[PDB]
């Protein structure tokens, strides 16, 4: 019900949080 990474299916209360997550998990900005 609220935005995970599919990656390390983490969940978060914010997506920046996500996104900027991600920027880890890749390279991509
Ligand atoms: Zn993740």
């Amino acid at each position: 019900r609220s935005f995970v990474c599919e990656v390390c299916t983490r969940a978060f209360a914010r997506q920046e949080h996500l996104k900027r997550h991600y920027r880890s998990h890749t390279n991509e900005k």
